[PDB]
């Protein structure tokens, strides 16, 4: 099936699946963010009604092809509340329609937009983080490298939840192991698919904005990377952390037992995803303390 | 060297090592708890001045031979504060002086003492947890099984931080792997030592109060077990969790990369120990919500 | 399988299942002789495999797997023939008595007795008594490891080398990471439930699990004959197998552990169909050949 | 070692170091002949090892390891003699040209050329052209794997089997879990710094790392000759080695991967001193023997 039809299914599936969670929150404001060639949508979650609050940029997962604001709305509500920070979930553009660079560029613009319109949003400028799951973690990681290179220091902390950091063809042992098994949640055939729908040409994969791990990782904001024991992205996510730390950037990698890829997403239904969001939040909260 | 001299060294070492952390807190009350054949000491940490607060029983580590209230005072202060619960650190009796049963019995009495004198302590009875690191995790696990068997339901949540759950002679692969390496923090020779100083006879090790994992683990309070990638107790700690969950008891096992045994203890100096205490707390806090 | 059923009928289903395996391969061997070995209470069968016709030949005692309840000389006849011809050794496969009928140390005792029988009957066998090794798979590896310990405690030095194929060396409830990981998997050839059942059929009193003749890993493994330990990546026994080789080495005995990728417990029996079973068998035969050089 | 020093002098320290290894063992072989093989730009040396004196013998091309910068026929003379006598094959060790002097595809080209030379000179060699295999360790395994791919793309079917000992199959910066874990360890025989340096000495333009003749793992591994892949538990190359066997299998080619416990990269070279190096060598010789049966 066509990417458009898998996208409409994953959406139906997820809403259908989260017609129950009730994640309380304070205010939610839906915004529009100017990007090259138009605008995108974002949703800001206010934990309280106050001034100078920390802010987190959440980039949803979905292989650069799926996912939406609504798709990770529950996750963002709980974060906002548990970390007590504003969360601006970004509806970055999706592939095969908008190919590689694009998603990465809006994620970056979003971030920038969030710091310049921060009085408005009632957010503290010197206290902003970037989080994301799967393809979102990637964007969160790349965005963090753009902020580094740019030298604007907008990112103070990062939370990579099962990031894909290597889009090359050089597989990992966990990649193959959990990509092939008869009980994964992230078929190797589907990952190779994501890649095709997103990258124009495939050496684009050797680019640092596509594969964040191939980049020099010195000089980056403190990072919290979460992994799943039975996730094909496990080795890479954990290797991302090692590398940051070896290059002088602070990193902590926590791996949850018995979990599969995308488990935080089923948090209202799996305990481990609860303990993981609770951690993400606590990590953000301490990371953004003045 | 004699157990007494290793005990005086570990103490000097730790205080010496934590002459800096400043863990703020609200009030601390040092108590005396009646046990069979005398009394023991405990230290209660108040996070705020209030009524009906959740409470956590912290059992310090040290192989049933070392450790003290002062030795894990920093850890207990931060917990209290981050979880916003009372923490009563228990100076259970230590081996070769007081051998196996004893430590386990005071840990249990402590727990009981804490629920009956709870109006006094200003603590909520229906909201109590048990936490502990290394030998302390063991005690926390055993105490949780005593509460189960007893049927009093005093324990609502448990936080096993690198628990030793198998004191038998049936080694684990991680046990051997990280017990022998040229860079562990938990020499296999020293563990075999702990065992000798604590157990009278060595089949005592096959007893459930010595080796919590050999027990049937159905019907236990929700548990959060934390492991270290380079810890000889890793496999057992993670196996403890699997077993609880297989027997119908809820459990989540999180393993931190690059860490060694006893790392939370060096939290003010290692980031991963920070992220781990932050998690312990968040786990306790959600676990004790009415 | 289904342990819901009796051991004897399960022994039958297994027997038919395994012989479809020996049927698929033609393994030449210069000769065979079915023998009857004296043990306490009678005799057990044994099949002697002759690689060539000569004197002073090296020999290998082979103990078949089957969880102490299944298996027979027939069940592992292909493995033994191939083993025999590649190492150029006399292989004698032992039909040790089975549980639940005959319970634990029996088999161990039959095994050790079969070893003494070979050394005593070496001239009649065309064997060089100073050149003997022991080998086996699953429960068979246990027997081989225990037999090596018995041979050591006795100070006779009959066992010059031991080849343990996916051996079970720990029969207590203290699980390993691999024990549970592959014991519980949906794709397991050695379910945890079946392993638990083997023990109930084999041991009379659950604390016999603590005897070294049942859980060899609990013994002092120093001073043992050189060991070659073969394990499988998805075998629940994997960890205890490697733990055993390490422990031996740490105690001064020589041991080498090899892990076959992509394999499950019992893959050697399927050698005709699985390339890896065949590579494993060739390593074993080469390991024996070299271990038995004068 | 110290890469702070030049390649040529490091090549010397290594040469002396490795020959203390060949010195420790006496490995009989019916015969040897040092030969000179024609390649683009001249000739490379090769040493032919004859196991016995006969016609129609099976043969194995052997490519020594050394990170494409070190090693020589002398450096692996013991391994080849032993390999030769245990498989009963003619082994021809190739002295392929080294980097940095001669850079990447050279060695690959020397290797493939050495393979064609053996098949063409088989009658003069007492070899059965239909029974040839290739083998090697570290960079030598790379050459053997690449040679197998070249032999396949050519459709000549010269390679009947390939034995890859702790092969390096990926020369890009995309690390594996094992690559970093053992590359950075204090107890590593293959530091990450040295691996990075080998690549700079071997490749002229860093994106050649993406060519299949350098990073065989990137090729379509379907339709290749049977593979036996040997890895070590603490080898940084461990994961890519096993990844390679799996990929081959998933593509329809036959492959078997064996992981030796407690070993580091290069343990086979130390076979005289390490029991496991010896067991590994015997598996390889047995794997070739069986793979080359008519």
């Amino acid at each position: 099936a066509s990417p458009q039809e898998l996208r409409r299914q994953v959406e139906e599936q997820s809403r259908l699946l989260t017609a129950a969670v009730q994640e309380p929150i304070a205010e939610t404001r839906d915004v529009h963010i100017p990007v090259s060639g138009g605008s995108i949508r974002a949703r800001v979650y206010f934990p309280k009604k106050a001034a100078g609050l920390p802010a987190v940029l959440y980039y949803h997962g979905g292989g650069f092809v799926f996912g939406s604001i609504e798709t990770h709305d529950h996750i963002c509500r709980r974060l906002s509340r548990l970390s007590d920070s504003v969360v601006v979930s970004v509806d970055y553009r999706l592939a095969p329609e908008y190919k590689f660079p694009t998603a990465v560029e809006d994620a970056y613009a979003a971030l920038k937009w969030v710091a310049d319109r921060a009085d408005e949003l009632g957010v503290d400028p010197d206290r902003i983080a970037v989080a994301g799951d799967s393809a979102g973690g990637n964007l969160a990681a790349v965005v963090s490298i753009l902020d580094r290179n740019s030298g604007e220091k907008l990112v103070k902390k990062q939370v990579l939840i099962y990031p894909v950091v290597n889009m090359t063809g050089v597989p990992t042992a966990s990649l193959v192991e959990f990509g092939v098994a008869e009980t994964t949640s992230l078929p190797i055939e589907l990952m190779v698919w994501f890649g095709r729908q997103y990258l124009k040409r495939p050496e684009e994969a050797y680019d640092f904005k596509a594969s964040p791990l191939l980049a020099d990782l010195g000089g980056l904001p403190p990072a919290l990377v979460v992994t799943a024991e039975y996730d094909p992205l496990r080795d890479e996510g954990e290797l991302y952390a090692y590398k940051m730390k070896a290059s002088g950037s602070r990193a902590v990698a926590v791996r949850f037992a018995g979990m599969v890829h995308g488990f935080v997403s089923f948090y209202p239904f799996v305990d481990a995803g609860r303990e993981a969001l609770d951690l993400a939040a606590a990590s953000i909260r301490s990371g953004l303390q003045p």
